């Protein structure tokens, strides 16, 4: 019989196996909360939208920003 090929054991992308699957899945994971996290940024200035504060976010990402110049 071939049980074993059922296992990776037969395959040496043991590693390569679940490699792409794990890193693909972040950038999307990222991209599903990176999408509905610029709302945030809208939906917290009251002047962009009539929507009141939320999350407890607001500019926090912006802050982020800073780390691209950070000091003078």
């Amino acid at each position: 019989e071939s049980p074993k090929e059922h296992d990776p054991f037969t395959y040496d992308y043991q590693s390569l196996q679940i490699g792409g699957l794990v890193i693909a899945g972040i950038l999307f994971i990222l991209g599903i909360l990176i999408v509905l996290s610029r709302r945030c940024r809208c939906k917290f200035n009251q002047q962009q939208r009539t929507g009141e504060p939320d999350e407890e976010e607001g500019t926090f990402r912006s802050s982020i920003r800073r780390l691209s110049t950070r000091r003078r």
